[PDB]
């Protein structure tokens, strides 16, 4: 199943879409500068692009938030004409965030919170569902089920690694196919950035994209360019072969 | 460090406290009947007892009943306290809930999945209430100190640390019995309690006895084990706890 | 199921047996020194005791087996050692009451068969990568090769990289699926990924009701065992 | 570091080499027939190929056939080499097997369960042959350097590291795609190959094999027109990856 995000087509048999941006919105000018760089690189390589940012470091020490965050996203969308993606944490956030942000993201540790699931679904926006670090990939079916029961089928599934002992993550490359097979071939994307815990990012990205995926998260010599050239070469090859 | 909870002393070298009750508040009379059975059995055996329930929580389907909700839940907690004279514990998900819940409930509980969330931590801290911190299944025991430090910074030192197992492959939990000691040593010997119900019956008994062997402040369980085998179960736990606690560290 | 080892009754509802000794036999005099201490401590505590040692990581099988014979003569206790080769099993088992399948060799069917054939009691070291519900597959093999006198020895489970964790639920899974054969707990291996830690882990494991405790390890052993004995005595006095 | 295995160049920046064949040797006829299929497919695609089989090993039942044994097994290997002109690989379990096996078999393989058995390591090293070290599922990739050091101390540096997956809770194996790089960085860029079969459906094996090979590896190891379609896909990805300069 493909999802149309403005003029972008996202699907497991389409050319991969890059999701990327900043960890957390600090200011308008630093956001616009970061987004400009991604746009420039993706444009010249011909890779579709969706800008990503959080308005919150929710876990940091006692060390811009919603209304100002949305203002910045509005400007990003005006200047560059691309879609954006952000995370939501509470039901009450969903409708106002969804008014501006094309894709809204369910954090992996909140995936069981059915009140947030309902509030997200109700917006009718495209939703990115991050897989919990503890969950079998065949269990993503059950979260997909909830969204469908809540009346939203515009769903993206997002790998971010699995718990591996204490304080470590491994990515099970078999999980991609399991999610595609059990969840009706919804777009599957790979959060490489959060899976890592640094040519390691490139190895990981390439291994994941070798399984035939809709897209990838990457965080930004011209390292981003160098990575994307290689990922695009691999993606183009894989997508040119019959499934 | 011990924590006083009304007349109860909670401490890693005190007689274990039972935190027990039900999953979600659904009905007043049913709550009172279940609580009555806990109270009756714990009184019979001389075990300190704190009644547990959730007023609002996610279930396995989007429309399964989440509980009576905050306003009716606190009314039910009030009736439990008035009838039985015992402390109660409940969880919260959002900062706005922290004050109204803390006014009524003796212990407030930070769900394991929210335990790294700063805004909720600060809001819970500022109630001044005793707080039960559930250890996320994806967190190492030496990292509990980071959560404790946030609470300390925000002015609240009355903290309990609650084990509920660690992710082990897919869809599975193991409880590291060494984690208890790591939490004691790294978090200033705050009370450590063991949620055997969510760490998973012959099983619950084995796992409870193993955990309590390491010398813990308390045991945390839900029933709907089977309610009637509670006395059998608690007899064995109290036996072990009394033996362990009666020997010097 | 209980197993008789000479005068000892080994079983999940009998008083726990200690397996303990030295890593590798280096000399006769040394062996007798370490063993005498274990015997002296355990005798006064009333804890049945089986002396454990390897004959090669040191002195080799020829010298090793003479040493073991001397231990048995002097002290009158059973002994336990690992075997690595099918040919070794018969000669070793003439002397050593219990013979041990190393964890790394657990899938080596020709050793299993050669061990079974001796009719000796066998200690099966559970690999850290084997689940407790798969131990029944090793037990199957020994049963088909005609030997049912098996002890299952827990050593911890792989937990991410390097680290080990002991699943306290695995003890019960092994009892239920392997016909309640004696289960013992190698607390030491489980740790080498310390005094206070070994005590907590040993107490926790023995709280699940086990046949024995297995150590790869001013009066630390005696004081450790007092505590373990107290727990065990309590647990074993409770109806199952 | 590359390794020359007759006319084959094995290394992390060379075209991938296929290792595969049969589980245990039974007869000359049976062996030649399976090996012929591998040879035909790999020759048709221009993929270097090393035939694999065991002469003697444990099975999943105590009375399953362990294989034809050392003497007849080596006779069969000799004939595979003469008939097809390819290198072969087999595992050894005992120091005393190492010399005669190494007389015939181009690569000798250290089973994962024996990875830390010093006396076998030494005996394997002393043959001077190319050695394949199977990485235990309970050993981390940074632990492989210790095995490598043993071999080096015993005088043999012609070593391949073979990934097989890692223990992941109960029963499951996961392959850490990051472990390949760790092994290359810590072990002097010795050839690393991927045993995709133990690591575990054709669909599944394909995904996993492609993922591993995307990290840039010396070879692919199978414990076993289907093989053709599979290899066509692996070669496509390998050729692409290998054709680009290392970043
Ligand atoms: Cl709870
Ligand atoms: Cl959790
Ligand atoms: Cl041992
Ligand atoms: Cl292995
Ligand atoms: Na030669
Ligand atoms: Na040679």
């Amino acid at each position: 199943m493909d999802i149309k995000i403005n003029d972008i087509t996202l699907g497991n048999n389409s050319p991969f879409v890059l999701f990327g941006g900043i960890n957390v919105l600090e200011s308008l000018d630093s956001t616009l500068q970061t987004c400009a760089h991604y746009v420039e690189v993706t444009r010249k390589l011909g890779i579709p692009y969706i800008f990503k940012a959080s308005f919150d470091k929710a876990r940091s020490s006692i060390s811009v938030g919603l209304e100002e965050g949305l203002k910045i996203f509005e400007k990003v969308k005006a200047e560059f004409g691309i879609p954006v993606i952000t995370d939501v944490h509470e039901p009450h956030q969903c409708q106002p965030v969804a008014e501006v942000c094309d894709v809204i993201q369910l954090p992996a540790f909140l995936a069981r919170q059915t009140d947030l699931v309902v509030a997200m679904a109700k917006t009718g926006n495209v939703v990115n569902i991050k897989k919990p670090q503890f969950l079998s990939p065949s269990q993503m079916k059950n979260i997909v089920e909830k969204f469908h029961e809540a009346g939203n089928g515009k769903l993206i599934l997002c790998e971010r690694g699995s718990s591996f002992g204490y304080d470590n993550l491994v990515v099970d490359m078999l999980g991609f196919g399991v999610m595609k097979q059990t969840c009706g071939n919804l777009p599957v994307i790979f959060d490489v950035t959060h899976s890592l815990q640094r040519a390691q990012a490139l190895d990981l990205a390439l291994a994941g994209m070798a399984t035939r995926l809709a897209g990838l998260f990457l965080e930004s010599l011209h390292l981003l360019e160098d990575f994307l050239i290689r990922i695009k070469a691999l993606d183009d090859l894989i997508k040119s072969q019959p499934i």
